[PDB]
């Protein structure tokens, strides 16, 4: 092993990886290979070959700064605690340009608590799937745009039951800038049926950054209902968003050698372009500011306060949280590297309301700043930008859309107004205005809405 948790992932990744080899060595078939007996024996020949094999791991891990969040969990750790229990957690460290894995936090400490929050437990992403599985989606496939409107107008699920956010029923019309850095769900449950009422191969989408979801038909899928991933893997879901738009899959064996040189094992960067350059820069911006609003994180201040010159880099990133408090997520992101973040309790019971947006913010802030003093250009001076190939429109701010003429029940209004840049990932941009302008609503929705633009 080259460069407790570190131990065990490292050992367990590279088992595998040698399982895989000797199966192939033997000329064990694909059929006898799904023998339960021939797979516990490959299993365990593949543990004793590396016990005493003396083969050359080579990891991802950089060690000083693995070292430094090893320390800065051991320090800051008890910054989560929330009234609500020893609070778990679990981060992982992602170079953007190769999927590589810097370093990663396992949990508050091994010797009290073996889970591995990092590569082993699964949980429901929560607000995080919105950019990737709605909103990404959407503008990438030419259904909406920077500035395009959404409705958080009241509006219950198939039974009945109002979808939520907290206390709240919702409210009204608001631009997709709102509607992510506050993370309202009504909003993302409309982007969401679009996409299935024009048929988008979202599954698509998804299986290409490795993601392994069961059942989309699922109306809080947006909210990551029905949905269990990894902190790995969902890391490399920000990594590709970061990337501008090409995944680089995970990995912390980079390979493995036999004492001689044979190469037993090596990893191949297969590069995957998931979303245009367009939909990833324009969703970099619309991050951006998620942090810089400060709506559901404190991340920026804590930060700015911490270590003012690296606040100073071009931090994007989306919080995670659901109704049930259960999952606390914060994915941040800077052209070269992701950093993926969970906390919450290993038997699921509910954190505090604001173990997220405060808590979890202030302790990624000191773990973020203990990466850099370990490594002072691992999260580099660049800045997201938006690809040439975005399409701008001029759109007016009441409607996300081109300015015009359009029917209200009666007489033909012109609608006109302030307007605003609104960025497109499609050829033509944005459409001229039409009576159902937003994502979503109802007829009386519209009624009201409308009421108020001519007002
Ligand atoms: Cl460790």
């Amino acid at each position: 092993i080259t460069y407790d948790y570190l131990y065990f992932t490292t050992l367990a990744e590279a088992q595998e990886r040698m399982y895989d080899y000797l199966a192939q060595r033997d000329n064990v078939s694909a059929k006898e290979l799904k023998n339960e007996a021939t797979q516990k024996f490959y299993r365990d020949l593949a543990a004793k070959e590396i016990e005493n094999g003396g083969y050359k791991i080579t990891t991802t891990i950089d060690q000083k700064i693995h070292s430094a969040m090893q320390s800065a969990v051991a320090d800051y750790g008890y910054l989560l605690d929330d009234g609500t229990g020893r609070v778990e957690v679990g981060n992982v460290l992602m170079d953007n340009q190769t999927g590589a894995i810097l370093g990663f936090v396992g949990g508050r400490n091994y010797q009290e608590n073996q889970n591995n929050h990092a590569f082993d437990t699964k949980r429901s992403p929560a607000s995080t799937t919105k950019p990737l599985l709605a909103y990404g989606i959407a503008i990438d496939q030419g259904l909406m745009g920077s500035e395009t409107i959404l409705s958080n107008y009241p509006t219950n699920f198939a039974n009945g039951n109002p979808i939520m956010y907290a206390n709240s029923k919702g409210t009204g019309m608001m631009t997709l800038g709102e509607a992510l850095n506050y993370s309202w769900n009504i909003p993302a449950y409309w982007t969401y049926r679009m996409l299935r009422e024009n048929g988008v191969d979202v599954k698509g989408y998804m299986e290409k950054m490795g993601y392994e979801i069961p059942e989309y038909g699922i109306e809080s899928l947006p909210m990551g209902g029905g949905i269990e991933v990894t902190v790995a893997q969902h890391t490399n879901g920000y990594q590709t968003l970061a990337n501008n738009g090409v995944y680089h899959q995970k990995h912390v064996i980079s390979k493995i050698e036999a004492a001689d040189g044979r190469v037993v094992y090596e990893y191949q960067d297969k590069p995957v372009q998931v979303y245009s350059k367009a939909t990833a820069t324009i969703m970099q911006g619309l991050l951006r500011e998620v942090l810089s609003s400060r709506v559901t994180t404190t991340f920026k201040s804590n930060l700015t306060s911490l270590n003012p010159t690296l606040a100073n880099a071009d931090w994007i990133g989306k919080t995670g949280t659901t109704n049930q408090d259960e999952n606390m997520w914060l994915m941040l992101s800077t052209p070269r590297l992701t950093l993926g973040g969970w906390i919450g309790h290993d038997d699921n019971h509910s954190l505090s309301q604001q173990a997220g947006y405060s808590n979890n913010s202030n302790y990624m802030a000191h773990l973020v700043n203990a990466i850099q003093q370990a490594s002072p250009s691992i999260w580099g001076n660049e800045r997201f930008a938006l690809d040439p190939s975005v399409v701008k429109s001029e759109v007016l701010k009441s409607t996300g859309q081109k300015p015009g003429k359009v029917s209200v029940e009666g007489k033909e209004v012109e609608v006109t107004g302030s307007t605003v840049t609104s960025y497109w990932a499609n050829k033509s941009g944005a459409p001229a205005t039409s009576y159902r302008f937003a994502i979503g609503g109802s007829d009386a929705d519209y009624q009201n809405a409308w009421s108020s633009i001519v007002g």
